[PDB]
């Protein structure tokens, strides 16, 4: 039992709080998963951030109970000569029998960065047992 | 059933088109997979690129039908002081019942870059159902 | 369909010329009753950084009781980075349990004397299957 959602682009976003990346959503309930474990992979292979103060993006895996895992990339220069593509992957294993109905990908600005996904990205899950 | 192929190095390559990374090939047919879903992970943990115009590498997951997912890393300087190692992971979920016999890893130059893998890299797949 | 996972929210700062264990990134394959088959292992360190004076970086490894099965690194592209940016890292290996594997662990080693930092979420995961 394999869940997968993929996008080829997202709207540009700037946010001080975690907001949902449109299209990176897995309905666990719709697949009739009510117990057990999901290994979740948020894969954003070609993201970039724009800004004037060491830009970056915070990414999270979230369920109906909140954020379960988060991370980020940041550039190593204040004003990068060019905002290079910086691959990002996040892996978390969640318990469904806690009352999980959904899994989603979120993002949040680092230091006011504008966040960009303009190519393929994916949210995936494999089901198993404790 | 768990598919896996790993390499410890590849030849240096420059290409304006996607070409196959030698050794990163999964034979779905030989494994007797003709239906269902594969979650594929292309993992190139220690790549780098060389060039004079903001180097990088494009990576793709491809089947007998073509590319199903792609991404890249790029540096953030035109002529990096040193071409740092830039980890890359791509994840895609494919339908084997569409006529898939193989899954392979490909790469393509960014702006004429020379592409380097000189350490471990892997192409993996887990089979499941919808 | 057993799913193994270990996660941390931080580790101690480390400088090491040799691979050392990242505390908390450990999977007991035996205790889970796995004695045969294949594990697909993912080491995920999404927000690491390194500090140093000479193009800093970190080497990461997946290891078993038999030794290292896979390794990689990130490195910065400047000798003395203006700031040590967070550089996401993932390593994927598929191992055989029936060779005498009891455990899987995450390791790290300095690049050029770097100090190694994990101060946020990181994970070691495994999915069991067969050839
Ligand atoms: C923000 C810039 O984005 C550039 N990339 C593009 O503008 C671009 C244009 C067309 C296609 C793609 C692309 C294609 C396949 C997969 C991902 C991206 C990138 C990239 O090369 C630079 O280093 C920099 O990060
Ligand atoms: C291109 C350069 O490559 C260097 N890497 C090596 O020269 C090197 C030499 C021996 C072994 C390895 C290695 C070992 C394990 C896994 C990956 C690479 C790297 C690296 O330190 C620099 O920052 C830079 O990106
Ligand atoms: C070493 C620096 O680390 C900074 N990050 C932090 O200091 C920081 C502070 C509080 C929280 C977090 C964090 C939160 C969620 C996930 C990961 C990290 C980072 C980062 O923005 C910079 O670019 C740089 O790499």
């Amino acid at each position: 039992p394999l869940l997968s959602a993929s996008i080829v682009s997202a709207p540009v976003v700037t946010s001080e709080t975690y907001v949902d990346i449109p299209g990176l959503y897995l309905d666990v309930a719709k697949a009739g998963i009510r117990d057990g474990k999901l290994q979740v992979i948020l894969n954003v292979p070609t993201p970039y951030a724009t800004g004037n103060n060491f830009p970056g993006i915070y990414f999270a895996i979230a369920t109906n109970q909140g954020v379960v895992a988060d991370g980020c990339f940041t550039y190593s220069s204040k004003v990068p000569e060019s905002t290079g593509r910086m691959p990002f992957t996040l892996v978390a294993t969640i318990d469904v029998g806690s009352g999980v109905t959904f899994v989603k990908g979120q993002w949040k600005s680092v230091r006011g960065s504008a966040m960009h996904i303009d190519s393929y990205a994916s949210l995936s899950a494999i089901w198993g047992t404790a």
